[PDB]
């Protein structure tokens, strides 16, 4: 009748342990298509120079996207597609920036709500999945004396879990460049529940597929049952990393949502 | 066929990293593969800043080396800048080396002090184009030049034909940098016993852009290698445009040396 | 007598060193003692430049407590800055802490920001004499203020009434240090529950030189300790001329919190 | 008939593992009778920002006071003064700065030759005091290959041998400041022997007590058969650290010194 197509401005967010490097095939793909992207290394990730036990919360662990959207121009609005318990990144920075986000984007990612507590997602994501395999924890006490748990996350549970079907130098670059991570789940169990007005008000598309090893199609229906998504887009075959997997399908679903909501 | 433990060493700015689709190829002839970060690179913990010479720069290399077990040898691959880490290595260690290959690499010799191919380098390619540069004072005094590459510089003279997703992984993970030429010029000379007694394997392609065909030659004129391997085509970053050529090679230099 | 464990916090740019005239007297009333070097401090490997908030400043305090076996808890003592290392410490192992013991030194508060009492500190003696100050920018770009402490500051303010051999050893060992003054007031305030919580013992003389008697005057009715001890005469270094009243104190201390 | 007395600029130099700070008593004393003193922190000790993994030879750890001489001024001298180790000190200093040396005065310290290798008085040492009971020991590797043995002092050696009759406070001082240190024996072993121009043409006045509990007599009394010192001075009671237990007899015979040789 009137066909629309729209270029945006996507910021991708990676899970904790990863960095902006995971997103290195899917940033060239989507400014093929003519779109802006910034990929965001977390505090701590990638080659982010803290180190984890210099982190408090999963808010403090959140900076590098909240100073980027406060450093956002006037009027301009991004896409933050995060992966994995990125999730949490966008219901943290939808709180404090509901103006500059167009939508959030969940990809193989936790979805938060504003009913339960920040933790939720995270209670039954490790219920859903409670052994991750050959991998490490550690702690740390807090700036205000919480115990903290870090992890190193094991090569058999990257190889068969996160990377199941990803390239040979693909697992092979996430072993040389992955780093320690945190749920900080019980400072987000302490923390105040995400907002209806930010975050409760943004648009929400939620990208996975069954095939994932980690995140499991139980847990991802589960997600979607507990706190409907505008739009889902269930890719099929691919693993948890579809931004490697399926890049040129995650991109043209990203390309739908620009169009729906940039 | 020889089955060889290689370890990998990135230049500066880079980090393990690089070898992301070598260490696999490797792998999948039977080789071991280390691929370690030097100090302040890839995801080691220190800041350039706490790094007072290219030597305190090679410990990871140094530490491994020291731990490893008795009778072991490895062969250490070193791209770009990586054969200085080369030779301090061997200088410390000649015992635990079954060779040294310098992949698209400076090549220092003996008779001249430390920083002679660094000086050489500049010379043939002085301008690193939008490289910005910062400076700090190290320990002992000394004023450190470190370095930040530029982008435009590693899309067209590093990454010179890799793939967007490659180019997009090292800007991604890059890091600041250091030659710490002035310390270089500092340093005893590299000795006979240790990095002039090791087996030397020269790998290159004269489409590399940033160390030229004149440096390249230059060099292997300067102080011939054992044996010198061109390939054709390509980029400097070998192992990731020409990976299997660089793995056939390298199974070469293990059938040649263990 | 109850015997009890003291971990003795120097100030910045000084080491454990300062304590080596108490650390003596307290054992021989068979008390344990413990008295640790801050990062870059003393003898600790680490530069102040490597260091990017006082919080991690104070991290081989944090490591120690966060060590202390089960069920057993210390009395910090803390002199100058190091009442900023007593609230970091209270407020992540306010369990661990039978009492915070301020000897000449900053008193934090819960009311205001962790950087309060250095302003008012400032505003009380703002002239450091001959102490020079540089710069770096920290790893997320602040720029941070260090110093080294002018030598006729160190003879006349701080080490006063001093022996001779005492304030050499001063000149031979004291290194650089920073107040992190502007993270500080960045930071958040200390809790309630940890640091406003603990015990607190404040010694002080009216012969400071540099804590001058109306600042910790001010100290003390802005947020007044559980107990105030005056020591009369001595210098700031009371842990150096008044030995064996700190130590006195201390014993008081131990009776009345183990 | 006629007297003399002199001012001196003494250069004090600690031993291995040890720093400027064993000085902090002799040096007011010789400051009191009006001297210049200097008192040096060698790579790796005191508060010397390099670590001893860092360090490739004796040679390489006396840069400090190379550095200082260098720097000293047309026609001044200095009287070094080595405790323990630093006669080694002393002597590379010598072969290189004879011009600058009125004497070296070597307190409860190694006596170098020219006739011997330069780790002939350590060897000799070694075997005189074999055990050093709770020292620690490690190893690196050094810049040419040569494996060099670095130790951590032990506290009962510390007390019972070195610092025998100190002040609990300047027991408990070593304690707090003592740092890992090294007689690069074998680097040694592989030197050039010590010049007879410059090393063997230095004054050399030779300070110590009978009482020392490491640096034992039948040691100290074969280096001073083993080297005719110019001036022997044999203090009465202290132990090793005579700086600190026999601070004013110390610097009253480097008073001695001064008048005969500066």
């Amino acid at each position: 009748p009137i066909s629309k197509m729209v270029t945006a401005h996507f910021v991708l967010i990676h899970t904790i342990c990863h960095g902006a490097w995971i997103w290195h095939k899917l940033k060239p793909a989507l400014e093929r298509a003519g779109h802006k992207v910034t990929a965001l290394d977390m505090a701590a990730s990638g080659i982010d120079p803290r180190q984890i036990e210099q982190i408090n919360s999963f808010d403090e662990y959140s900076e590098p996207l909240l100073t980027f959207l406060e450093k956002l121009p006037q009027g301009e609005k991004v896409i933050i597609v995060g992966e994995s318990c990125a999730g949490l990144n966008i219901a943290i920075a939808a709180d404090r920036y509901v103006d500059k986000i167009a939508a959030g984007v969940f990809h193989n990612s936790l979805l938060p709500d504003t009913v339960h507590s920040p933790s939720y997602t995270v209670e039954k994501l490790l219920e859903s999945f409670p052994d991750w395999r050959d991998t490490e924890y550690f702690t740390f006490t807090n700036i205000t004396g919480e115990t903290i748990t870090t992890m190193k996350l094991g090569f058999v549970l990257l190889r068969e879990n996160l990377f199941t079907k990803c390239t040979d130098g693909e697992y092979e670059l996430a072993k040389m460049v992955m780093r320690k991570g945190s749920l900080f789940q019980n400072v987000l169990a302490q923390r105040p529940k995400f907002t209806e007005k930010g975050y409760g008000s943004i648009k929400k598309v939620y990208i996975w597929t069954d095939q994932d090893k980690i995140f499991l199609p139980d847990f991802q229906r589960w997600q979607i049952a507990n706190y409907k998504p505008d739009k889902v887009y269930q890719v099929q075959g691919g693993d948890h990393k579809l931004q490697l997997t399926k890049t040129e399908e995650v991109a043209h679903i990203l390309q739908e949502v620009a169009d729906a909501y940039a």
